[PDB]
């Protein structure tokens, strides 16, 4: 039963959601909803990014979740997802407008479990899983690194023995004169102090482990003709594949409802309290592991952490970084409550008053230990940073609803007044100069150095007056009209309030009397909708010209702190310097709501007595007056960025969902749920400065207007040179040589320059599809979910560090294994450019070489279960006893054009492991 | 129904508790429990101090509250007290031992409301009250202040015109030569700059107001044969009589229980969430208001805050202090949850597993605004202090219980394992040098001065193995035996665990067959108990020799920060000085549990068919091996304090409770509940250093061993001198003169010195009593509660500032009105010493003059209510509709020997106002 019945609403089967055994319920439905993309890195937490109906605005695109009627935007990884009874995604503006003023990016409606009338249920779910690291990037070992360095040296024509890295090469020339390597030897110690012995270290294996996931849920549900209740407890723990990274969560939910008199005075509440403790991986840990050469030992001769010495590249020890980061644990208390009262003066009138609260409290204590890894050190700096953050949101809602059933005319009239009110704050203390260097001793009182205090606060409010009218004739013609008047504190008084209408029409064709002979066609419905929604998800301080006293106490990398503190006297400090103010942004009093107009046309069908069901949707979204933060013109200086309504986005999309469930003669019940979706995104208008800086695409070379959001312009790589004749015949370019990348001459001017660039990257897949298969046979249930993406291109940064030598900022870094298969006179059958120590050709430029085909098809979740026969369970007094074994991310298929691995995560983000899970469910 | 039936247990009628309409339920039963003293200052919060059975130890004496089986020690002012169904105070060690290892100071058992089986109830309570400031200290006005100063000047023989305060006196001599004042005049401006005009300011009226108290509670309760639930919402707000001080609290409680199978698997939970926001009064605000003379105007000529100028005494403006303190608001989130599961393998066996959690989160932001009140200033210092505190306690409990009913023998055997685990932390950031000077702008990021970071953490754990055996023969002979094995993390491994036994006997004399002819004697029971309990409420870091790197970043008054930072180079600072460590305390590995042995004998009676009931109890408490923090010997230096088991306290007490309820011929139902209690406290052993410093009594002159806790030694004032002959005849003393205090010569050596001191102060009342009267007549219910204390002495500090002139640290301060009635040749009929500007006689010394009789009898609460007749309520569908008007602290009677006012609060603490409340209860 859809909550709108006349809009683009997707109902997710919650039973299949819990099968995947994911902490985040949103991550579970990664590819089960058409036109809704979920991207998850693979960290122990269930944090993921959601994009509904593509990219719809130049602002925050997270959809508005609704739990028990209370809206929010925080991720669901911090809430217990095992007590959800229904999930509905409202991807249509007309249908989702009535649920809030933040519905521009879509609304996901989540309903929690409630006690079923007249019965009691208890469910205990246990789950133990092992997560294994699968996407192991192949990097050069010691011998391979030496061979690659020798190849680069001989290709450049330099002496390979001058590497000054302890490698001594015995080599010569063949009959054709091409250099050949006979053998290599290494010095025992990398430094003259004999403190860093040479070793063959697998850094990826050193920093990875086999994670353990535990999940225990216990829920009890109570129903009656007269009231109901529900109490759930949950514990989740996930150890990541990366060492010293973990995430655990305790959860307790209590829901209840009471009916007084006979039917009047229905008072209900839903509350949940969660406590999540997490240690996250340091930024660029995978990059650090990939960059550091395998010759560096984990431990030095004296037992301290190993590190680069002499001429080895400056990279920290990833194991040491993980060890020092294991104490950066943060605790997060989440609190989602709601209490509502419903009054019924007579049969058709309802008055609902609702109060919802969301309180979040985050406490963290970060430590900075002194480290000395060879030549890598922080000058013995030890510090503590105690940070506290508070978020407090509350919403009050009043709803008046009237229903009439006059003849064949059904009429629902609803009005509503809503207030939303959010306040955020944070403050932190910073201390230095510690002695014991242990988390027990590192407290700000125990410090003996410079101290810093940081602190800020913000907030906003929203007011909404909405109305909804639904008319039904003969249960065949449906009309819906909703109107919203929304105001926010982020806008000035003149442009505070805005009006948004939406209309929906629906015709149940099967109800018409002219096709009663079509017995096979069980149900057919055609619906259309045209709606407008408002977007105001911008910075709270958007219309003010901000001047802030930035003294410079905040840590900055590179010294570009832009602080306001100058030693005007010239005494080299020694006290409190005079300070001032700096401009952060220029105010704009003409900012108003961004208007997103959505037109949707859908056809729902069901054939063969509800056996073959499905839906087909086509949508057109047009966002105008987009509140974008334009940067300064360049001579406007600091604080030149300002918010302006100068945007325009278009999204044209198709979605198709199908489902076929049927039994078999010998007792097999098969259910197939297929889904496919495609969309095209375009930017029609954009501010000149925004298009110039290329923050939304174009790389600052060409304007992204008229092209897909995020599209990138680069050169075109027409293979590599294989002879001097090819270099001479090709158009002249700097650094052209044998074995170097050849770049196409777009304008045919005879010279390769910055004007020889074109659109090369389009981050829009041709189509994304999913398929769920459920088989039941003799108490055996098998679930198999496949997700595929076709026609998507990806920019690969790992390729830049695997197909080239000395293509990074610093040289002598560790590279990929496939680098060994580079072009050479001895090995002409290769497309990888020849190794070189100098990037004369400038191959780090954006080009089609780094663009790879990201199409993939992976088995997201497979599960085989066994249900104990009812007689044995009744003997053991359990109403339902089930066991199951599942595999998540077990298998994947990728295109041959993708040189790397894991097309879903082709970069240095958190890896996605393979989960092998065993679980049991008891229904006492 | 008592939960022990064989110990000293007092059951408090919760219905009478809610009548007083107090936020703190503990404050409501201030004098309704024998042998239990409640002291409340009168602040908007319900915070109060509880002492059960007198002072029982030299450590923290707060009793252990128990809510829904979870123990705690936090005050109940931060929890909703309107959803309590039963309150039981266990004042006996034997009865309260089984409830925890922290039962040395008594256990208060609080049970929350739960849904009554087979029915639904909703109650809505509204209450609006006005609090009026009654204890207005009478201080001298401008003319009275001038007259008093002139009298002091003429008594001292000096020229009254040299006061240099703008007072010009026209005066002369009478026939007898005694000075007489004819008139006085004042300069218009107190300073030569004409910025502080003279005025007659009533500072007490200026800083006080009429407070408004609002209370709104809404509870719903759900019962069934098969499960139950309860949901309560509450809002409280109290504006104190002192301006810019307030306290509000939101509360939400959800309780539920579910029964599975038939009777096995009973799963229940009780959760409550509270949010209290409070602004407290600054320290010594009443003292500041009393000290500042009335001549100082509230506002200056330019509109700024008025302040002392010229020779006026240095005192801040209390109104300015309150105005600057109005932004020091702290928010406190309290979280008390519990979840339990009960299993019944068969009829007599029960297994209960309980998990309780208490999470408290306090966030505060204090501001230091620059002030310039005449000559009072802070050199334009502006600062912000953002403080965060976290408390997290959790308890796990396992209980196995077996019951047997063999013939007339009833046997209960219970064993239990309990773990308690508490962790506390706090951290704060400090910033300076602000410009706008508003709470919106004062954030640590906006500061431009020196920053400080403070932070600390601590915690402890408790393990308990307890057993309880109850045997009943013929329902006439009762025996109870409990044994506890308790260990704490605050002790070393050798002395970690301790064993505590307790035994209880009971005989129902009325059940014997030899007195069946005594029909009037309905019930009679005689019980005895001997128990031992353990006390370990000490500092967590008690056995460790503490060395801390106190750099000195903490603010200190007077400069005695004892910081560790020295400019060893001699450059007047300019950087980070070298630091070190200092000793905080000396460890003691021999510390163990403090053993409190309690012997109780009680007689319970009920006569005339449960019409005249009552109880009489006698108790003897002996605490030995008391963990006391002895100070250093004096040459041991800093950190010489250490914890040692060298204490011994004795408490001998009597309690008597009586109750008589009966109807009348014409339809009047009268119920009287009287209570009386008395106790004597003594200290038998004490460390030599502790007795020398006199922290527990004696004022450092004589050892408190063998005397009451808190007893004070001082001189004896034998009136005042009235002639030179009296001075000559009396023993010689320094400063002796006409009109000065005469001090008794205790040792008869002819000279008054420091050896002429004796025990003068004993802080133990002769007896404390209470009386509750409840009258019902024709839908009119009248409640009247009186509380009286007799035989208590109080040290008065207000008297020192009201009966003497220039008796404070600084001169020319404002004094009390009764100072005008001082002894003089013109007014010989007075006992107040003559005014003087020099304290030559040293009348500030501790003496019997400042000891006053604190006996009082006050009407704590009176309430008149009207209940709507049942027919009208049934017409309006309400099951019960009631209105009421009440007065709290309306009337009091004090002894004539008490010169001041409000004997309950005879000092500069928060005043106790008179509350006039109107409330309604609806039982829809
Ligand atoms: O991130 C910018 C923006 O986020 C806000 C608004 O909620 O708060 C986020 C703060 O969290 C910070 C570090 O403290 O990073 C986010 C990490 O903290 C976690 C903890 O669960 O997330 C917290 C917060 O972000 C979501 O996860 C986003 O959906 C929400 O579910 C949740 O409420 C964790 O998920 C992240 O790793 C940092 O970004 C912010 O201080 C604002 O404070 C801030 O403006
Ligand atoms: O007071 C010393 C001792 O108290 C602890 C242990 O709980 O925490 C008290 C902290 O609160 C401080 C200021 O932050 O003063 C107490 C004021 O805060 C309130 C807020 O409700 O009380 C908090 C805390 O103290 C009780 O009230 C005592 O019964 C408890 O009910 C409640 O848990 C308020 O009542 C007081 O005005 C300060 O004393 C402490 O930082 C320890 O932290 C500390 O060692
Ligand atoms: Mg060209
Ligand atoms: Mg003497």
């Amino acid at each position: 039963r859809k909550a709108d019945l006349t809009g683009a609403v997707s109902v997710v089967k919650v039973d299949e959601i819990q099968k995947q055994g994911e902490n985040n319920p949103v991550k579970a439905l990664q590819g089960r909803v058409p036109g809704m993309n979920i991207t998850a890195d693979g960290n122990p937490s269930g944090s993921a990014t959601v994009r509904i109906r593509g990219i719809g605005t130049l602002n925050n695109n997270d959809p508005l979740y609704i739990i028990d009627g209370v809206p929010t935007k925080a991720g669901m990884h911090e809430l217990n997802g095992n007590d959800i009874e229904s999930i509905q995604v409202l991807k249509d503006a007309a249908s989702a407008s009535i649920y809030g003023s933040r519905a521009a990016n879509g609304v996901i409606i989540i309903t929690t479990k409630q006690g079923k009338k007249g019965q009691i249920k208890i469910n205990f779910d246990a789950s133990v899983s092992a997560s294994m690291y699968q996407s192991k990037m192949n990097v050069l070992n010691t011998e391979q690194y030496g061979r690659a360095m020798w190849q680069a040296y001989v290709n450049d024509g330099e002496n390979p023995n001058g590497n000054a890295l302890g490698y001594a090469y015995n080599w010569g020339y063949n009959a054709d004169g091409n250099p050949v390597l006979y053998g290599m030897t290494l010095s025992k110690y990398l430094d003259s102090k004999n403190t860093m012995p040479v070793a063959d270290t697998d850094w990826f294996d050193e920093i990875t482990r086999t994670g353990v996931i535990q999940q225990y849920n216990l829920s009890v549900s109570n129903g009656s003709e007269k009231g109901s209740s529900f109490f759930s407890l949950g514990y989740y723990k996930n150890l990541g594949v990366i060492k010293d990274t973990d995430f655990d969560r305790f959860s307790a939910r209590m829901n209840s409802d009471y009916k007084l008199i006979d039917d009047i005075l229905t008072i209900g509440q839903h509350f949940t309290l969660n406590r999540t403790s997490e240690v996250q991986a340091p930024g660029g840990i995978i990059e650090t592991a990939l960059d550091i050469p395998s010759a560096i030992p984990v431990y030095a001769s004296d037992g301290s952490w190993g590190g680069p010495v002499g001429g080895w590249p400056d990279r920290r020890n990833p194991r040491a970084v993980l060890e020092y980061n294991k104490d950066n644990r943060y605790t997060y208390w989440r609190m989602f409550g709601d209490a509502y009262v419903n009054l019924t003066p007579f049969k058709g009138f309802n008055l609902r008053s609702t109060f919802g609260l969301d309180y979040a409290n985050k406490q963290a204590r970060y430590f900075t230990y002194p480290y000395q890894e060879g030549t890598q050190t922080n000058n013995g700096k030890s510090a503590v940073e105690a940070k506290q953050e508070h978020w407090t949101k509350w919403m009050w809602n009043a709803i008046a609803t009237y229903q009439l059933e006059v003849g064949k005319h059904r009429g629902d009239v609803m009005i509503g007044m809503e207030l939303n009110r959010e306040d955020d704050s944070h403050f932190s203390g910073y201390k230095e100069d510690f002695s014991i260097l242990t988390p027990d001793y590192m407290w700000p009182d125990a410090g003996s150095g410079t101290a810093q205090a940081y602190g800020a606060g913000e907030g906003y409010s929203l007011v909404s007056f909405f109305g909804k009218m639904n008319y039904s004739y003969a249960d065949r013609y449906l009309l819906s009209l909703t109107l919203r008047r929304d105001g926010s504190s982020r806008f000035g008084k003149n442009h505070r309030y805005a009006t948004f209408p939406s209309v929906s029409l629906g015709w149940r064709i099967t109800q018409e009397n002219f096709m009663k002979e079509l017995t096979w066609l069980d149900d057919l419905k055609l619906r259309a909708s045209w709606g407008q929604t408002g977007n105001q998800e911008i910075s709270n301080l958007a219309r003010y010209t901000i001047y802030a006293p930035n003294y410079g106490t905040t840590d900055s990398f590179g010294g570009q702190s832009y602080g306001t503190a100058y030693d005007i006297t010239g005494s080299n400090g020694g006290g409190v310097l005079p300070s001032g103010f700096k401009r952060n942004q220029i105010g704009n009093d003409n900012i108003k709501w961004e208007t997103t107009t959505q037109t949707n046309v859908g056809i729902d069908f069901s054939l063969f007595k509800q056996s073959l069901y499905g839906s087909l949707e086509y949508y057109y979204k047009k966002a105008t007056d987009i509140l974008t933060e334009m940067a300064g013109v360049g001579v406007l200086g600091e604080g030149g960025s300002r918010w302006i309504n100068s945007g325009a986005m278009k999204n044209q999309g198709f979605e198709f969902n199908l489902g076929y469930r049927n039994k078999t003669a010998f007792g097999l019940t098969y259910d197939l749920n297929g889904n496919i979706s495609t969309y095209r995104n375009e930017i029609l208008e954009l501010p000149e400065t925004v298009a110039a800086n290329g923050k939304f695409g174009g790389n600052g070379v060409k304007s992204v207007v008229g092209h897909t959001y995020g599209a990138q312009v680069g050169y075109i790589a027409d293979g590599i040179f294989k002879s001097q004749d090819e270099v001479d015949n090709h158009a002249t370019q700097e650094g052209a040589a044998v074995g170097r990348i050849r770049y196409r001459d777009i304008d045919h001017n005879g010279v390769i320059d910055e004007r020889d660039q074109n659109w090369i990257y389009d981050p829009t897949p041709s189509f994304s599809y999913g398929l769920n298969i459920y088989l039941e046979y003799k108490n055996f249930d098998l679930t198999m979910f496949w997700q595929g993406v076709q026609g998507v291109d990806i920019i690969s940064d790992v390729k830049k560090k695997s197909d080239f030598w000395s293509a990074s900022n610093v040289g002598f870094l560790n590279k990929g294994t496939r680098l060994l298969n580079a072009w050479s006179p001895t090995n002409p059958n290769s497309d990888i450019p020849a190794l070189t120590r100098s990037d004369t050709n400038n191959e780090q430029r954006v080009s089609t070489y780094f663009v790879e085909n990201g199409s993939f098809l992976k088995l997201r979740n497979i599960q085989l279960g066994y249900t104990v026969p009812a007689v044995i369970s009744k003997k053991m007094r359990m109403d339902r006893l089930r066991f199951y074994c599942s595999a998540q991310n077990l298998l994947t298929i990728k295109s041959k054009n993708f040189t790397g691995e894991d097309p879903e995560n082709p970069n240095f983000s958190y890896p996605i492991p393979v989960n092998i899970t065993f679980g049991l469910n008891i229904g006492f």
